[PDB]
């Protein structure tokens, strides 16, 4: 149907047709008579995974021959969502397949709906890691990616009452074709035990053990033939573990093998749990005895030129000790050149600056688990200090400060500094959060070691997050401009020059028609939820915290609300208010914000003064697959955390690159995105980080704008008095206090601002033709924020190797 | 190579190469240039299960076309072994195969050692249902067998220090090829909860719900197209399941799970074991909603007339009140008319007369666990009573021992009872065990309902036990009377007309010497053991009992050591004797009596002045593939059971087919097999039943038969004093007080017509030509034991159904 969906050729189709037979009788062992559209999806998942496996196999044997440096990526999330229309995507097989199963006939985009996401992740850091294995394939790197094969990825969400609740996401119930379980690689990981000195060296003994076995994911590049793997590692029991009595030892089995049960969802909230700790050395113990296995089948002098570590965040920082642990150790390699190849080999990325989200493990903790890490990490620590006392000397506070090892009522290592020290790059994910990375948290080790801190803007696929959910965008773009921009983003500032084309402006504005009028059928359809599609599609979606202040939003909607109870016959621009995300199952403010919204929709939607003029849904179960569809929809995209809060956000490139304009805070990557587009063509309001840090200095009381602003204060009572819960009155009195008394992110210091901001979004909307021009010049500067750019500064700044677009022969 | 295994055409084999390098490049993802035999053995297998799956769809097709009576074969053990050997046979496909590989350059019997044997059973009832679901087929029943899929089948058995240890069978680690999961068809299944009487009957309310998922096998029956269908059943824990906190909420799914993790390994000693209640009645509820499901997809009136359920044994007996359950409390029937159906429907066989074999669940856990299941089993057994009260008036104490609840410190419910009660048949496994079910334990319900009682006597199926394990016996015979006989085995009675052609004893002795070479061998390569292969092969394999008397065997043993060295230049037949078998890990006087047999192996394998006159060898390890392999072996087989005790035996009849003498008790088959074969060619020995019995009543004094023959005497010394234990002179003090105090089984009163008995074999096995003309009449009489036979007469005699030899078109 459309062009850059590729060739649908008479040889293809064909073969296409007689492989999906082949899989439904053979794989599947199914006829057409009793087949279910599930099974259908599966003999046509099948069919699509027998064109990677040639190229995936010669990809590996190519690098086998041409030994180039590998890069590895560890993280303990990947965000993976659907893979068939991606594969079928960076294949070029989409309109093959489209027609085939058409010919046979079948919807193929009924069939994609069937499949599960993979959810190993719980926002942006995971689907960071997923985006990133997308561009490194596609940029021709020896890249591999090591994680967790987690049974339980992040849970699914019901709104039951407008309350959230949980259920456990069993990914894995119908199978996943993707994988291939390699139970020939399995290695062993040790657990507890205790240090032996001997005349040669430490030992590490009477361990426990668990088994990690991995499992191989393909990650085909776009259209270059190249297949890179990702390989993720589950926990077995050894078969004597343990071995009435024989029973309750099998059944025993289960304590080792949760290790790779359940990801953990509480992101932004460090806690000190056991099994969590257990989890990060599992993943890194066993990624290191692959990396080195990989090394030898080619003198550690070298391994530097052959490999790199990219830590992503703090969470596989024990890959440091444990890479000193194996040369010292195993390898007899003296400290001074194992710790040289280490620095070498290690690169860190940091994703936070609140203070609650920094992992900093209790010593008891790693006393009991890992023995001989921690020795490893005293030994760090004091050669470290002793630089630092060398370099700044009497500066007794610098180095209480700079110590790795945190003294207190629980002594705790600070797994931040131990990332620094043991790495020879640092880098932050945007340019004002690696400033804020130099100034304040880091400042010390940045005077230190000025060379070792970069900065390395996030960035999105443009393969997932425009060809693949907006083919309707991507077919008028490619009609301008050729296809070559999909694996070139920048390319997308040749449509400057089509900012005054009539043809243009109205196709621009025809997708996105097309795209709300299908996202409002989606509503109806698995909701029975009823929107007016010429309204504004107003959204904000990402994980719930106070720091990204979805309630800042709230009180927005509560005073467009209001404004029309008091003017009813006064016209306004038509909103759907959109919010979604998870709440961490433990994070009690985050829940009752969901439940404010919901709330606020109960009287809202059902309000006949305000007709279809506001309307105010919760987004269930947000995810991967549910983002695919909401962002091409959108008109208006939310990111107004408060200014110095949010690293750099992707949701936000996400949306600029499928034509909403954005109303933001100067946070992140927010502050780039308004300098490629032109502030002029963004909505920004509200503080910027140094005015945040004068109303600290001064004190923030918010009781100061409760006061001095009606329409708030009007809201304020309405909250508190149960206007938005008549049969539970003092039901938000929680959220009422947090506002008024302990509000570390200051809402109401942005109140008036945002809503003002609002109004100006609001009469833009009206004019429908500068709209749409404003739009064009949104995406036609989101170049910059893919994440091809980003990794093609990773390969060239932190870990020397040059990127390529060559295709491999197929 | 041989004709037996069938043509290898060019067409084919050709064919097959192709397919096996499809699945190495696509299924495996491999090339040949890092794959391992293991990769190469898993080509081969999905090479294999293609062919099926034609035949596996085509033939349910065919039975919902036909809508036949189906027969259910409800077991919680299927003791399989492998299936790679198995499927080719009965496909036809075994030289073919053989051609293919070899071209490859493979030695398709190396990878045939690499398939995991499916060890989902512990002996002899297991293996029944596995020849059982070949004849079967083979007779073109519509027959299913429904059991549960263990994660951990039977432990692999170590010998460390002469002791038994155990490790877990995880026979899924590297996937299981044949099987195919069906998600689609998962079921829940109920428990715990209470009941609550409406108006409206009453109804099974507050239960805990775990999710049966089936993976179905196919079972392919001999080159007649047929492919029949075993379905396991799976526990999975539903989604919502428990649903900090949330995390361990998704840990505790394991519990629900638990339910099909191991198999009980404790055969014959019967455990009120909560677990191993679970396990039966998911079996049942799960079979029985699949059951009635199928059923409808064509009034109950006719349920008996299109379906039989056979109880092995008293395991799945909860299929009684659980088809009353659903038939009064779901389906409305009345009380007497579901008894009707339920009657008619089902039928059961019974394994065994020991009493502690015998299950007989406390009320109280039926109570906490399936509280509507008892309220049923007490309302069937005042039914049951009443009947009795009317049959035989005033007999106040036949109406105590009938009952199915039995009185005293804890309540009972006896299964047994309730399977007679609940069943229109009840069989016995050989004749002289269907007597004693009627003169003993079952003499009470014989007299109330004498036409429900049957027997059954158990066989084997040939094409495992015969074609499959010993191919060169098998050709030897094709060439004088044919092919027929695989699926006839009666047609062996022609060979008798061989028995003195010079041609064929020749033929019968050379395949018997290929056998004990290639064993001997095979013991040296995996065990670095050295036996002479000249020597007679005296084998006893089965699990370890008491009963069994493995230590009958070892005080014969040590008598012959003790002749040679009272006499050591004087001439004797030189013997290997290999006794082997598992041990249950809580059966203390199994595990010494392993013990011992390896004891005695390290005094008699050193001893210079015995030479390689003795060898005593312990077989470690004995299941299924090993089983295959020593039985073609072996010259004698030692089935030497205390007369009443071995219900029937199955190995007996293993041996008979592979050309071993048998030296056995006048238990179980054995006096079916001396029977057909005639008395004078079988080698009998000990007390009858009732000998047995004449003891009983006088009481059995062990110190009488010590008292009265020396050697026995000097035996018990030397146990005794720590002639087979220096280091530690009491090892054995447990044995020699059980053989002196507390035996019921009788060890010293057959020693003296044992120890003549095995006199009279060597006797025979001097003389090669008269030992094979023996031998040959074993082969030729042992038809009657073929599983083809006994099916046969459940189909006829229980099902009400017509066997039938017709193919299916291919
Ligand atoms: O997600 C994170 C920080 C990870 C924090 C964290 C802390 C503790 C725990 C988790 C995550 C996961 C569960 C266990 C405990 N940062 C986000 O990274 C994005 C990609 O760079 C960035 O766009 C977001 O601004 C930043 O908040
Ligand atoms: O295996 C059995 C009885 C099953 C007894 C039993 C009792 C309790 C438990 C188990 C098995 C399995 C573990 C849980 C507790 N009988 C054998 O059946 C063979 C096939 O009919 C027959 O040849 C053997 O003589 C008989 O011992």
């Amino acid at each position: 149907q459309i062009s850059v969906r590729g060739l649908a050729g008479v040889e293809n189709v064909t073969e296409l047709k007689k492989n999906f037979n082949r899989h439904l009788h053979f794989t599947l062992v199914k006829d057409r008579n009793v087949a279910t559209p599930r099974d259908y999806y599966f003999a046509l998942a099948h069919t699509v995974r027998d064109h990677l496996v040639g190229r995936w196999i010669r990809t590996q044997q190519h690098y086998y021959e041409k030994d180039p440096k590998r890069i590895y990526y560890l993280s303990l999330e990947f965000y993976m969502g659907r893979t068939l229309q991606n594969t079928m995507v960076n294949l070029a097989l989409e309109n093959a397949c489209d027609e085939a199963t058409y010919q046979l006939g079948l919807d193929m985009e009924e069939l994609e709906e069937i499949e599960e996401d993979a959810g190993l992740g719980n926002g942006g850091l995971g689907r960071l890691a997923a985006c990133f294995l997308d561009s490194m394939a596609t940029l021709g790197l020896a890249a591999y990616g090591y994680g967790i094969r987690y049974e339980f990825g992040i849970f699914n969400q019901k709104i039951c009452g407008g309350w959230q609740m949980e259920e456990a996401d069993d990914w894995l119930r119908y199978g996943n074709p993707w994988e291939k379980a390699r139970p020939e690689f399995t290695l062993p990981v040790h657990f507890y035990g205790r240090v032996e000195h001997t005349s040669q060296g430490a030992k590490w003994v009477d361990t426990q053990v668990v088994l990690a076995m991995p499992y191989d994911t393909p990650v085909p590049g776009y259209r270059n033939n190249v297949v890179n793997t990702m390989r993720l590692w589950s926990a077995k029991a050894p078969n004597d573990f343990n071995l009435g009595g024989y029973i309750q030892a099998v059944l025993d089995r289960n304590l080792a093998e949760n290790i790779s049960r359940v990801l953990y969802p509480n992101d932004n909230f460090f806690e000190g749990k056991e099994l969590r700790l257990k989890q990060e050395y599992f993943v890194v113990a066993a990624t290191l005895q692959d990396i080195i296995r990989r090394f030898k089948s080619s003198n550690f002098d070298a391994f530097p030129d052959k490999v790199a570590i990219q830590l992503n965040d703090t969470h596989p920082s024990l890959a440091i000790p444990e890479l000193m642990r194996v040369l010292v150790d195993l390898e007899r390699l003296d400290w001074d050149k194992a710790w040289e190849v280490t620095v070498k080999t290690c690169a860190y990325t940091n994703h936070t600056v609140l203070p609650e989200a920094l992992e900093r493990w209790p010593v008891h903790l790693l006393e009991t688990l890992l023995p001989r890490h921690l020795q490893i990490i005293y030994e760090i620590n004091q050669r470290f200090l002793n630089r630092v006392a060398a370099a700044f000397p009497g500066d007794v506070d610098r180095l209480r400060r700079m110590s790795l090892v945190e003294e207190g009522a629980v002594k705790r290592i600070n797994m931040a500094h131990l990332c620094i020290a043991g790495s020879h790059a640092v880098n932050g994910v945007a340019r004002i959060h690696s400033e804020i990375l130099k100034k304040t948290i880091f400042k010390d080790f940045y005077e230190l070691e000025p060379h070792k801190f970069q900065n390395k803007t996030n960035g999105i696929t443009p393969r997932r997050w425009l060809v693949l959910c907006n083919p309707g965008l991507a077919e008028i773009i490619a009609e301008r401009i050729g296809e070559e921009y999909i694996s070139d983003l920048d390319q997308l500032r040749k449509l400057l020059s089509y900012v005054d084309d009539e043809a243009f402006i109205r196709d621009v504005a025809k997708v996105k028609q097309e795209n709300k009028l299908k996202f409002a059928a989606y509503l109806e359809r698995e909701y029975k939820v009823h929107i007016n599609p010429n309204s504004l599609f107003d959204v904000q979606v990402k994980r719930i915290h106070e720091y990204k202040r979805q309630l800042l939003n709230c009180l927005h909607v509560i005073t467009l609300y209001n404004r029309i109870k008091k003017e009813p016959n006064k016209f306004v621009v038509p909103r759907t208010v959109m919010i979604g995300g998870k709440a961490a199952p433990g994070y009690h403010m985050a829940k009752m914000i969901i439940k404010l919204i919901t709330a606020i929709g109960d009287v809202v939607n059902h309000d006949p003064v305000v007709g279809d003029r506001l309307r105010v849904i919760f987004l269930e179960n947000y995810r991967v697959s549910l983002a695919e569809k909401v962002i091409p929809a959108a008109d208006l995209s939310e990111q107004i955390s408060t200014a110095g809060t949010e690293a750099s956000g992707t949701g936000n490139m996400k949306f600029m690159l499928n034509g909403a304009l954005t109303i933001g805070t100067m946070d992140g990557a927010n502050v780039e995105m308004a300098e490629e587009a032109g502030e002029e063509n963004f909505f920004i309001f509200g503080m910027r980080v140094e005015d945040v840090d004068r109303l600290d200095q001064r004190g923030y009381n918010a009781q100061e704008y409760y006061d001095r602003i009606p329409e708030l204060r009007q809201i304020i009572e309405q909250l508190s008095s149960g206007f938005f819960s008549p049969k539970q009155p003092d039901l938000f009195k929680d959220i009422v206090n947090m506002l008024m008394h302990h509000d570390r992110f200051k809402v109401f210091a942005d109140y008036e601002e945002y809503v003002k901001c609002q109004e100006r979004v609001s009469a833009l909307y009206k004019n429908p033709r500068e709209w749409t021009r404003m739009v064009i010049r949104n995406i036609a500067t989101s170049g910059k924020f893919s994440s091809d750019r980003t990794i093609a500064q990773y390969a060239r700044e932190i870990w020397g190797v040059e990127p390529s677009r060559q295709r491999l022969p197929a």
